DNA sequence: TACGCAAACGTTTGCGT
DNA sequence: TACGCAAACGTTTGCGT
């Protein structure tokens, strides 16, 4: 039915069925009743598109992620979702892969749907990106992960991920270990250059030299830890402990030591980074640095909403904070006992 | 902007604005170009708004998921989203955790918002569900995963739980065990007793009794998985082998014997259910039946887009296929000689 | 005091000529 | 031959009385 339907029904003006439907002014009761039992028989169901149409807003968030079935990202995203819902929002998840046309596309659609906000994951910010972005500086929209801000028409929330590369980095120095190795994620990401920048200024700090047969790039998949792992513990002269970029792909690097017959962390130390749901099921129980990952999710909602509530004009930034999670990957080094 | 705007500044008609947008109708080229000119200066976006509103339907799809963290869950849902995009759809994400509530909510927020379709992963279907459901069997909907076919207005994809569950057994049988203990998921759902019942089909067959103090209820969480193998080899007599209805719990199992002490497979074999992502980086690596999850997203989603563009009435149903897979947590067992 | 009329949001399309 | 007019989709709201 439409409301004119349910109007007809229950005798009264359109203009009052929205009046109840909206509790936007005082309505008889008698009349208020009638109202609803009609909008009971005929079953109606307002209609958002129509609504929306008038009073210029969707109450729907656009997602506009790198892929959501990544341990981390799924638990961004849940997380993100689960505000959208308790704040009456409506969620459009949209994931681009990297690829610049698919976000050219998802961008689009999103615009067209009129998404009252629009929240980026992208990973990765080429320049031509930013530029599409810009062309919809006037869509309210934060970018989640990025270094510092990318752009000065968006909000931003920092992780600090490079205190996080150092934190994690002092850990194996304070443990003993000064021949550490590391398998960093993409260095086109924040959560990639970033978290090893971190862990190479603690390194520094301590006349620590990481030799580049040390240094394996991973992408965040479990096959590229499995296969950094491999290549780091194949050297003649291997590291007794290593900073993995990602728990996923920690993960990989269990696997392999298992596989070639080492111990963790008896043979090899690992520690790694994101505190995923999982990790603290790993074999043995994942050692690693968490992201605060809900609050993450809540914190950009919570920027955006503003934009969009009170219509914020000016570019904000909130930083959040990763915190060392000790478990069972990491063994003292050789030099725990020396150590001043 | 809006139509009007360009129109114009195109010196046109809204309607040639229209027809140039859609390719619904012939315009002289210099026309088509003054128009696109417009349509670019003043950064014209059309509203899918407006549009829906005309043409009734909003090229929208809603999955109304129990979760979208759990990986099994993470890698269906970024099926059905990659099949959405390809053919034009936008993917409207709801996760209702179970709760009746919920999931009104969301269902009502879903009509409202008029989606084309509706893709429903409730896990479980209790009558009440069953109701609300049915009252909206005006919007076209597939269940991707219940047993049979709950309703009979609504379009579904079965999984083959139960054969799964066999394989399982089976599997188990014919590599030489006879003490087998299992941790199947919540009993209420089609991946909890379906799997159950496959595999306790097959200990029939074998004349393989399981004692009760050899079956620990889990809920597809690691943590769930992890005390239950405890309770499994807390106990005087212990299994050779273990059924765990889910891979993620699984991965808890592994823990818990490993900190046991225990060697899987060596001292416990173990076999999970769904293949996920990261099975084969588990450790050891992981021996299971597959899920097919991608195939299980675009069959769902192809159904879909049946009962919409091809207005089909007839609630259909498609079956899929699981698969075995085996990997390194599974040994032989006393009895594999003597194995006629 | 309680309620209704008519315009309006941004499009598509019928039926012109 | 190529294009325009006006109605219409389902609501909200101003300004009545
Ligand atoms: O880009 C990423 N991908 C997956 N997991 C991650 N954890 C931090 N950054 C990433
Ligand atoms: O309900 C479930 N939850 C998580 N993983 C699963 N794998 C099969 N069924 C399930």
């Amino acid at each position: 039915a439409t409301i004119k339907d349910v109007a007809k029904r229950a005798n009264v003006s359109t203009t009052t069925v929205s009046h109840v439907i909206n509790k936007t002014r005082f309505v008889a009761e008698e009349t208020r009743n009638a109202v609803w039992a009609a909008i009971k028989e005929l079953h109606y169901s307002p209609s958002a598109v129509a609504r929306s149409l008038k009073v210029n807003h969707t109450k729907s968030i656009g997602l506009l992620a790198t892929s959501s079935e990544a341990a981390y990202f799924a638990e961004i995203i849940e997380a993100v979702e689960k505000n959208c819902f308790q704040k009456g929002y409506t969620l459009i998840l949209g994931n681009a892969w990297n690829n610049l046309e698919k976000q050219r596309a998802y961008l689009s659609m999103m615009a067209q749907k009129r998404v009252d906000g629009l929240l980026v994951m992208c990973s990765e910010y080429p320049e031509p990106l930013l530029a599409m972005l810009e062309e919809y500086r006037h869509i309210p929209m934060v970018v989640m992960d990025a270094g510092e801000a990318k752009a000065d028409f968006t909000d931003a929330v920092i992780d600090n991920a490079f205190e996080g590369g150092y934190m994690a980095g002092r850990y194996l120095i304070e443990r003993g270990h000064r021949e550490i190795g590391v398998i960093p994620g993409p260095l086109e990401r924040n959560t990639g250059a970033g978290r090893l920048a971190g862990f190479m200024k603690a390194m520094e700090e301590a006349m620590i030299k990481v030799p580049e047969s040390w240094i394996v790039q991973g992408d965040f998949e479990p096959e590229s830890g499995y296969r950094a792992m491999q290549q780091i513990l194949s050297q003649p002269h291997r590291p007794t402990a290593v900073f993995c970029g990602g728990d996923i792909m920690a993960m990989g690097a269990l696997c392999a030591a298992d596989e070639m017959g080492l111990r963790v962390p008896q043979d090899v130390s690992l520690i790694g980074y994101d505190n995923v749901r999982n990790a603290r099921y790993f074999t043995p129980a994942l050692t690693t640095i968490h992201q605060p990952k809900d609050s993450l999710g809540e914190t950009a909602f919570n920027m955006l909403l503003d934009r969009i509530v009170n219509k914020r004009e000016e570019p904000q930034s909130i930083e959040v904070h990763p915190r060392l999670i000790e478990r069972r990957s990491v063994a003292d080094g050789p030099f725990r006992d020396y150590r001043r």
